[PDB]
Formats: structure tokens, C-alpha cells, sequence
């Protein structure tokens, strides 16, 4: 029992972190096999970031300008290329600590762990969700660029995020491991609109199921609702509309607790319309949307 | 910017986890140098747990009864001893992945990361506080016993907790790495009173400082208070009385923000007396007490 915002064990990812320096800029790189991946803005000075011409800035750089240090040791760079917003530095040595890995583009509303790093050194690990508007509300400071987000399925690390930027609003933006930004962002020091965000309804329902499993049940009521009725309330409260695909992924939690998904929707409806009345659910005084149904099952069954 | 409940990177601790089996019971062990530490209740059956005579139960066990497996490989047990509520199994091989480490007994109100494990395999990492009543509100299931809590100071892991038990209230109890329980608990299947808990005042103030640093400042007011006046409010709201030692550790945060500690106390006083009025601070709708002043400084400066 108990339910926490749990991150994946970060060890497999710590073994891949390196520091990449190009000129006066230092950030984090991810060393997998014989390639180091890092944000392409490592080639910019502060002056360049207002409107960088990355193709031109990269043409002035040679393999020997990219200083890659794996803690104690220096890596020899034998190739460089830009793919979207990431640089790929081919090194002459495959990382001996490379775990089994995949590069995946996650969907908005999915969660992942972030290993925040500075100068190629891991500082901390936290779990977060990719917001429906493709931003993440992380904890990142200058030098954290190149820190990665990931999930783990037994021995396989699926890398889904590389940190690039903090928006003027204090929220975070980055790319998949092929250098494609999540959302409409560009790697430039320009104010950029993040879309209207929404609350991840299916995650809130999964978390209400986690609450019932762990003994917090005051919010259960004698009511039920329909997808249509629930979606009118979801609309009013800026929640994602619930679909049958979301109901389907909540099936295991509905089966484990015996609480039909639409009955849990009626509890969520009442919580939206009435608030918490000064009470808490799993130590929170608000509706939590950073746990997916898979996260709740994994945490509630003890998956390693 | 941004502020998250960040755990330490767990890699150094993942390399120490092993599975320990004695008869029909399997739990986690911590392998450091040539010793494996685990909860002594690994020697009990379910029948034994109602009132175990650990000295007698351990006398029926030999070195060969303790099956220790470090993932793939079996460790050869050449000695066993009980120290308080932990067993120490001497193995013939020093763990090659042993990090620089210390065993420390943490104070109530201090925080640490937990690497939750099952069958010697890490499942997740989360940050938590040792409650003033010496319980922890973790996320643990059957098989998690032997999972450890720790802090890291550059390359040194200070192990402070080993999980033993879930109280009938769903909260967690365990020991330091010398097998001494935190709090009044005993390793027996008996209902046990955890003391009256309190909110960790110095941590809430540190978190209010983290909020101001990260832009959440609506709660700042035109008031100040005294330690005596603040402590009357702390008393009413079941918060730990604030002392000069707590004011002193908040000095760096007071200096960084220019907000005197007693002025932050007056904001906390108003929040206690009025609530949040439906607003949030750092994404929370309640007053958070799981960040120490050191945690806030570390997170807000980017320490690796
Ligand atoms: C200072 C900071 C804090 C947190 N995360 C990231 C940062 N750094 C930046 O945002 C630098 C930067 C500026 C403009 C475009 C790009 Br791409 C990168
Ligand atoms: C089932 C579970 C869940 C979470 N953490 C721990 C557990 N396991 C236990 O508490 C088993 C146990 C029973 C009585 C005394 C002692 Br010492 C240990």
C-alpha cells in the first residue's frame, strides 16, 4: 500500500550520460553504442540563439571542436551530423554501459522519468507527464539541456525525450531522440506560444482507481454517468474528452476494484463540480493527472 | 525553473541489490563489500511472525540456508549474524559495484530516496520524508522488504533506511542499516501505535522559499510575526514548533530571496489560518513538507 510519484530506476540511463562542449557551451549528451546525441544548440553562442542558422553554424565546426567527456575520459569524435534539432557525434568507442534501448515518440498524456543532469553528471530523477500541449513541467536549470526522459520495460530503455529549452513561462520543451520537437517549438530565443493545455482525464480516473486500491474512497458516490454527460462536465472544466479507447485502457483497474468506469466518471464529475471540500486523495488536495492506467497497475502490482 | 519531488539517481544503489531467500521467504538484500544486509524476518514463516523468537529461529539456520542471488549469480554465504533487526550475511565475494558509502541514522523531518525493489530487482525510485513520528508514507507491497532509503553527497551513498513493515494503517516502518527501528516499532505482526504526527514546519518554509524562487508568490503578504506568535499558530495547526536552529538553516534561502524568515513565517501563518482559497503553490493545493532547506538549495542550484 501507499502510492507515490515513482520514477524508473535511473541506473541504466546514468551510464549513458556524457558532457558535450562546443566552444563556450557545455551541455549533456547521451552516449549509446558509438554515438553521442545532444541538442544542436551546443554549437551556438548566446548571440547566436536569437535566430540561429544551424546549418551555417555547424559548417564552422569540425569533429575536434566537439569535446565529449564520459566522466573521467575523453571520447574521440570521428563524425558529426545534425538530424532535426539534435547532433549525433560518432565516437570511436561504443559505450560499454549501453543498455538495451529504443527511441520512441511518446503521446501527449503519457508519462516518463527524467534524469536531470548538469555537465554530464546526474543530479536527480523525477516522474512527469508530457502535457496535452506538448510541454513538460520539469525541474531544469541552465546546463540541464541534453537531459533525457525515458521509460523502462524490464531491461529495455525507451528514450522519449531530450530537454532543449525553457519557455518564458517556466515550462519545458524538448525533442524525441530523432531531434523532432514535441509541440510547435523551435530552438530559438524567441517567445513561443504553448497551446491551451488540458487535464489528462484518463490519468485522473486511473489515479482515482489507485486511491480506492489504497484505501481512499470518500469520493465514491451512489451515482453513475454516461460518456456524453461526463464529456459536457469535462468540457466545462478543461479536461480531455473521454473516449471508449480510454475506458478500454481503464478495464484492468475497473476489474480489480469492481467499480465500473462510468461509475468512477460520476465520482470525478462530482469532484469537478464540488471540489475536495478540504479533503485529500492520496495525499493530494487536487486531482492528479500524472499517472497513466499502466503506471497505476505497475505500481499496484510491483513490476520490476 | 520548476520544482519537482526529485529523488537521487538510483544507479549506485541498484548495483547493490540482491535477492535473499531463507526457506519459503524471499526479500531484498543490500550487498556492500562482502556483506549482504537484509531484514531478519527473512527467517520467519507467516506462522512465526505473530511473536517470533528471532534468536531461536536463527539457530535453526545455517549459512547454506541463506540463498543470495545477485541477479544472475549466486553468492556463497560464509557467515551469518543478527544485529538488532537486520541479518548480515558474510559472502565470499566483495560486490564489485560497491559505491563509496556510509550508514547513517537520519533525523525525523529529513528526506531520502527509496529504491523500491522486489526479488532483488529495482522497480522504482521516489523521494520521501521520515515523518516526525518515525514512519514513512512510502509505496511498498509484499516482497519490498529490504528495499533501502539513501542520500548521495557527490560519490558517497549514505544509507539511512531499510524497509521492514507495513503498519495496519498503511504507513511504513523500518530500520537504520544497523537494524535499529526508527520509532517504537518491533518486527512482529501485532497492531502498533505510531505516535501523533506533525507537519515539518522548517520544510514547509523551505518549500515556500522554493515557490518564490520559481515565481509563485501570491502568498507573500505585508505582515511579519515572531517565533512566539508563529509557534502559537503552529501549535493550533499541529506543526512542529519553529526554533532558531530552523531559522538558521533557512538563512541561505532568506539571503537568496531577501525575504526574512519571520516574514515567510507570517505568510505561512496566513496560509494556515485562511487556507489556499482554491489556489496552488508549485502545483500543490496543500502545504508541502517533504523538502528540506538543503533539498531546496540543491534543486535550485543544480548540485550533481
Ligand atoms: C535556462 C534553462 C533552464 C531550463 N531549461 C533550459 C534552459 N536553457 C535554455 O532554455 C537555453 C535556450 C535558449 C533558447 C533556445 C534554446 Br533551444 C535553449
Ligand atoms: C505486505 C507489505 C507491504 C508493504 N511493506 C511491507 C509488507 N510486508 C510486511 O509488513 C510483512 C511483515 C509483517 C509483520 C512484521 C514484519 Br517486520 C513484516
Amino acid at each position: 500500500s501507499g502510492f507515490r510519484k515513482m520514477a524508473f530506476p535511473s541506473g541504466k540511463v546514468e551510464g549513458c550520460m556524457v558532457q558535450v562542449t562546443c566552444g563556450t557551451t557545455t551541455l549533456n549528451g547521451l552516449w549509446l553504442d558509438d554515438v553521442v546525441y545532444c541538442p544542436r544548440h551546443v554549437i551556438c553562442t548566446s548571440e547566436d540563439m536569437l535566430n540561429p542558422n544551424y546549418e551555417d553554424l555547424l559548417i564552422r565546426k569540425s569533429n575536434h571542436n566537439f569535446l565529449v567527456q564520459a566522466g573521467n575520459v575523453q571520447l574521440r569524435v570521428i563524425g558529426h551530423s545534425m538530424q532535426n534539432c539534435v547532433l549525433k557525434l560518432k565516437v570511436d568507442t561504443a559505450n560499454p554501459k549501453t543498455p538495451k534501448y529504443k527511441f520512441v515518440r511518446i503521446q501527449p498524456g503519457q508519462t516518463f522519468s527524467v534524469l536531470a543532469c548538469y555537465n554530464g553528471s546526474p543530479s536527480g530523477v523525477y516522474q512527469c507527464a508530457m502535457r496535452p500541449n506538448f510541454t513538460i513541467k520539469g525541474s531544469f536549470l541552465n546546463g540541464s539541456c541534453g537531459s533525457v526522459g525515458f521509460n523502462i520495460d524490464y531491461d529495455c530503455v525507451s528514450f522519449c525525450y531530450m530537454h532543449h529549452m525553457e519557455l518564458p513561462t517556466g515550462v519545458h520543451a524538448g525533442t524525441d531522440l530523432e531531434g523532432n520537437f514535441y509541440g510547435p517549438f523551435v530552438d530559438r530565443q524567441t517567445a513561443q506560444a504553448a497551446g491551451t493545455d488540458t487535464t489528462i482525464t484518463v490519468n485522473v480516473l486511473a489515479w482515482l482507481y489507485a486511491a480506492v486500491i489504497n484505501g481512499d474512497r470518500w469520493f465514491l458516490n451512489r451515482f453513475t454517468t454516461t460518456l456524453n454527460d461526463f464529456n459536457l462536465v469535462a468540457m466545462k472544466y478543461n479536461y480531455e474528452p473521454l473516449t471508449q479507447d480510454h475506458v478500454d485502457i481503464l478495464g484492468p483497474l475497473s476489474a480489480q476494484t469492481g467499480i465500473a468506469v462510468l461509475d468512477m466518471c460520476a465520482s470525478l464529475k462530482e469532484l469537478l463540480q464540488n471540489g475536495m471540500n478540504g479533503r485529500t486523495i492520496l495525499g493530494s488536495a487536487l486531482l492528479e493527472d500524472e499517472f497513466t492506467p499502466f503506471d497505476v497497475v505497475r505500481q499496484c502490482s510491483g513490476v520490476t
